[PDB]
Formats: structure tokens, sequence, C-alpha cells
């Protein structure tokens, strides 16, 4: 029907604080304290993976989306 944004000019991820809580493989569930990697956006909805999620993959409202400058373990 119509073309997506293909997320240019982005870190990497970033994290979502909400309680959202998906219901189907369309959407994605979130939580606050989590992260998620952006692969896809079309301005408030856009698509990803949490990096606990790999797997799995949906899509969320920029409403409660911060993309950060990448972590690092240790």
């Amino acid at each position: 029907m119509t073309r997506w944004v293909p997320t240019k000019r982005e870190e990497k991820y970033g994290v979502a604080f909400y309680n959202y809580d998906a219901r189907g493989a369309d959407e994605l569930s979130l939580q606050i304290g989590d992260t998620v990697h952006i692969l896809e956006t079309y301005e408030g909805w856009y698509r990803g993976y949490t990096l606990r999620k790999k797997s799995k993959k949906g899509i969320f409202p920029a409403s409660y989306i911060h993309l950060k400058e990448a972590i690092v373990e240790g």
C-alpha cells in the first residue's frame, strides 16, 4: 500500500518506558526498563525488537520511545 521509512540518521537502539501489552503478532509487549532496537519508523510508529527478545519483532508508539547512545557491559 505505502512505503515506510528506513529510519536513517539513527544510532542503534533505545529504551521504552511504558506499560504496553500487545495481544497479537503485529504488536509487541513493552514494559518500563526494557530496551528496544528500532529497525523501522514512520513518525509515531516504529518497529523493532527488545534486546532480550531478538527473535520476536513488533511495533510501538514513539510517544514513549527514547533513543540512546548504545550501552556497554561491565
